[PDB]
């Protein structure tokens, strides 16, 4: 009733036999083609797994079990005067597939809260890594470490039925989610508050409240940004790097904390975690040059400059995104309400009504529109998080959500081992050369 | 001319242009189906990715820039005294697809000696892990924890040339490869030597030997076995778990050290990398409950009983594989050898005998042959080398040399993201249904 495990161990029985039933039924039909273009081109538009959280709809953006942005925004459970939904409500409806109740919600913010501790060797870690270990690196290295704590490692060695991997999956990745923001807050101080304490956990506090607790902000619209911002990043398909990653691992069996650890290494990926970074930079550099008065006339020209001499508008660059990402359009709806004066918004909005346009006037993608990273920098920098360095970090604790949520379906579903079959180029030459 | 990276420099070009013309003609050419149940089975049998420097044949296993290993054990330089290939001679063949000379070995023994310096925050981290992280644990965050030393990272974000991403891959992978020893040592030492310092890394040895003076051992056949060890496990194609996780990884750009440590991650899994350990726990169990005397009926008996009960023989089946793993063959050649009269050896012989027929008779077995890890913990054992929990880290210091061999060759390429397609199950209901 309140107790997530409970319900989930209702919802598997009928989820495996819906599986077992669909390929009993078109086990054998063919669902795509490889060529020897998709092998060389990092298997692209290659149906290549199953992942049940979250799928792309080629319209409406990102759909968490179904529901859209918007929708969640509208359902999810908000914190007592909030606006925002609670990252909580969002794993809850991944995990179950259902939207929780307030009170589903309030339960899984002191169950988090209760596990919440570190290892004192994971803290000596963090306290001893040195300033220049890039803060996804510390992350990787400190998840990794928390391995010690696996309930699931241990229990494989022990004969532990397969039909109940997921339950120790499931203990697990509760544990590691509630303990994700003490870990990032420990690194955020050690990098940039002079390695002062993170404080306490407060028991009733939801997990996004103690996370800003912990590194050192009080400001309730920062709280909201953070719930807002984890909620939204939490899973974007399988086939992503880090979600992909998490995967792969955990195919192998290997327990939730060496899953994410490798799936931060793969964030960490300039082509996977950079974007954000990449466009404050150049945000930055724009408004210092143009000044924060420039018309759109100035501003067009300097993106036509831009555009002819072979570069990119950092976070313009679409998928099948008909429209813009909805990521986006609730960033922007946050940034309208809270801080419509800011400079560094209004340049972001100016190009949002501009920078489409010219796109599609050059012979270029087919979609203009701008992705999440685009207006993500200038929300953070206006709350005083002007470490960019660290912004993969956040990122990394929301996309916790969405790839533990999966993991435990994985092995309550008892996906097995990812392993595909590999070709050198001299055997693909004679593979063709052959039939 | 002579230095591995000007060697390789001369290299890359040929294969883009190869390739540019493979994918020109060829590149539409339809080489396999995706079904469901591929999709559902963990992309079994499904061909995913190029990956160059190795090849697994599920009957004749696996081959290295199409060498086999028997082909290598000949072809391949030896330590001087020595009979095993060097894993420096393997590296280089990964790299070049060209058999090295005994120069060019020692040129690299040479390379990855001077290179093996660990910064003090690794050292320091590594001294203070508490007795109950795993080594692999231990591996993938000192790993990971080097990546300050990546000069990848850091030229990335000063807007280097896609042109050169391989050649500051090279200088990362090298480095890595010549620290992994050093960290390697140092966690076994601080796990079960009691915090022994590992002393100093000697510029005159090769890679192997030098890594078993830091461990602590001074055994010329247990460094011949490890010479063995380290070539053998080093590559195993694209797919299995840890090459394909640190290719996955390495495609979004992370540097070596991030890929790798991705990789150890995989290789740490039960289904991966720690089958070693399982092995020689079974087999211990099975010799304590019969003993050096038990003949081929109670064992094939005792096997009968294990497979009527829904369990299994560890180390007899493989994923791809459907005949005995030439690294199985090669430790078995190694053992008649070195070690003919060890117990533990001879059950190991008995059960190759036995183990293979009763899977055939039954018929449910796909590949009824041994592969790899059946071998690997007899051997280890023999030699005092009895902590089982840290036998991945060898395998995992092997496995260093085929996936960043390949990693440089990926981005000297220009491979891209790997981006599958998932589905959920109701999407993929609602596919198949269009
Ligand atoms: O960027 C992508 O490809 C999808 C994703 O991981 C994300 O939404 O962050
Ligand atoms: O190839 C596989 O799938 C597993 C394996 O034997 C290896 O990686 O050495």
């Amino acid at each position: 009733s309140t107790n997530l495990k409970d319900i989930l161990a209702d919802l598997i029985p009928k989820e495996q036999a819906r599986i077992k039933t669909f390929r009993q039924q078109h086990g054998k039909t063919v669902v795509g083609q490889i060529t020897v273009d998709m092998m060389y081109g990092g298997m692209r538009g290659m149906k290549g797994l199953v992942y049940e959280t979250s799928v792309l709809d080629p319209d409406e953006g990102i759909r968490f079990r179904g529901f859209s942005i918007p929708e969640c925004q509208k359902l999810l459970p908000k914190a007592k005067g909030g606006e925002e939904p609670l990252p909580e409500g969002l794993f809850w409806l991944l995990v179950t597939g259902h939207i929780p109740t307030e009170e589903q919600v309030s339960w899984l913010s002191k169950e988090w809260a209760k596990r919440a501790a570190l290892p004192s060797h994971v803290v000596t870690m963090l306290d001893n890594f040195p300033t220049n270990l890039h803060p996804m690196s510390q992350l990787s290295a400190a998840v990794t470490a928390l391995n010690s704590e696996s309930n699931f490692a241990r229990a494989y060695a022990q004969g532990i039925s397969r039909t109940k991997y997921w339950e120790l999956i499931y203990e697990d990745s509760m544990d590691l989610i509630a303990k994700l923001p003490c870990v990032a807050a420990k690194i955020y101080r050690n990098l940039y508050r002079e390695g002062s304490g993170i404080g306490a956990i407060d028991s009733n506090l939801d997990w996004s409240h103690n996370f800003t607790n912990m590194l050192g902000y009080t400001d309730h619209q920062f709280t909201e940004l953070t719930r807002l911002y984890l909620t939204i990043h939490s899973d974007h398909e399988g086939g992503n790097v880090s979600a992909h990653t998490s995967h792969l691992v955990g195919s192998a069996l290997s327990d939730p904390y060496l899953s994410f650890a490798a799936a931060m290494n793969g964030l960490a990926g300039p082509l996977h975690g950079l974007a954000n970074q990449e466009v404050l930079v150049w945000l930055t550099q724009l408004q210092k040059e143009v000044g924060k008065d420039v018309s759109d006339e100035k501003l067009r020209d300097y993106i036509w400059n831009t555009l002819n001499s072979g570069r990119v508008v950092p976070g313009y660059g679409h998928a099948v995104l008909r429209k813009t990402d909805p990521r986006y359009t609730c960033q922007r709806e946050f940034a309208l309400k809270h801080l419509p004066n800011d400079p560094m918004f209004k340049l972001v909005a100016q190009l949002y009504k501009i920078v489409p346009n010219v796109l599609l006037e050059q012979g270029k993608a087919k979609n203009p529109w701008p992705n999440v990273d685009a207006h993500s920098g200038v929300l953070l920098q206006y709350y005083g998080m002007t470490e960019m360095n660290y912004y993969t970090v956040l990122f990394g604790v929301s996309r916790a959500l969405g790839v533990l949520a999966q993991l435990i379906w994985s092995r309550a579903l008892g996906f097995p081992l990812e392993r595909p079959k590999s070709m050198s180029t001299e055997g693909l030459m004679k593979f063709v050369d052959s039939k």
